[PDB]
């Protein structure tokens, strides 16, 4: 099941500016940073708040580490901006199993590595109204 | 303070056919529907989750009621997808003056009407890296 709202994804230029526009503007502080060679980003976690299913909610700001990347292409077309939203689910595996077999097109086989040690896939925008949509599962099990 | 996600507003052509989408790939159902004439939107509210401030977070669909309005404008240009974050306070005119005083523009000299009584501003996307940003207080007081 989706059970929260896990985060945000916000592509950006510069992303230590981005950080500090966030910090000054709102409070809000670096949960966690990191770089996905992978996922081509470098990205910031800032913690909103906690959830009733024993998760959090977070704003996960993102730059590109190359212009060959979904983030890089995504900017270099559109600007800054929203570019994804994430669900958390308790076990992505079979929520993805089940969204692949509505026809919603899941981006990878299997769940890939995402922000602190977490389980993720992609659902294609185009068969979600036109929302970048991520499904994740925690590393650490949650306590509702 | 700002103390959690409040939602994610979502631009769609049609809100019955989006809202199904919902609710049929993930099993999310509808909290709340209305029409804010001056907003010029249909929404739909759909909870995810509570959060540890008291409140909660939605998936907030909105289909305008007519060509010339924020998000009339906005789809014409972008298509569907996400058109706004915003962030739940208990105190939304008190953070509202504290955001003006650091020089991002604040969209209204006082909040307005949103969704279920609950009263909004917005600070202009030029302002916020590209994303438009709304600063919600619900009409009903939280406990944490
Ligand atoms: C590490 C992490 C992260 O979140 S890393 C986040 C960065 N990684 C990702 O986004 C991976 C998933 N995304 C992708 O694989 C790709 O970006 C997509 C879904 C396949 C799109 O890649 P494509 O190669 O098709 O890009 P392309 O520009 O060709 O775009 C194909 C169509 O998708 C639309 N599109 C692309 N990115 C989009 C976005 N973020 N939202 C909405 N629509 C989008 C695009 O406008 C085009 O529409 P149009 O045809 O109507 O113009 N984490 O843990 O949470
Ligand atoms: C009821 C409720 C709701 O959420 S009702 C949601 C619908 N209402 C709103 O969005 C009201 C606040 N928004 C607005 O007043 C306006 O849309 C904005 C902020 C003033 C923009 O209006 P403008 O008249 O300037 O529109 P305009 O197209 O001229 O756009 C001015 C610049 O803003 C950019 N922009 C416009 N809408 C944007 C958006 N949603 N996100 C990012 N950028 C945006 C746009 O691309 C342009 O950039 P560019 O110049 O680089 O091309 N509720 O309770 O929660
Ligand atoms: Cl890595
Ligand atoms: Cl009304
Ligand atoms: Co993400
Ligand atoms: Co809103």
């Amino acid at each position: 099941s989706l059970t929260r709202i896990d985060h945000i994804g916000i592509a950006c230029h510069d992303l230590d500016a981005t950080v500090e526009f966030y910090r000054a503007t709102y409070g809000f502080e670096v949960f966690h940073t990191e770089v996905n060679e992978e996922q081509g980003v470098r990205e910031a976690m800032l913690k909103i708040n906690d959830t009733s299913d024993g998760g959090a909610s977070y704003l996960q700001l993102l730059e590109p580490t190359r212009e060959d990347s979904a983030v890089g292409k995504w900017l270099a077309k559109n600007g800054e901006g929203v570019h994804h939203i994430a669900f958390g689910t308790a076990d992505v595996d079979a929520d993805a199993a089940d969204i692949r077999d509505k026809g919603v097109r899941v981006l990878y086989d299997e769940p890939r590595r995402g922000s602190m040690g977490s389980r993720i896939t992609f659902l294609h925008p185009k068969d979600c109204h036109g929302v970048l949509t991520e499904l994740v599962t925690s590393a650490a099990v949650e306590s509702p």
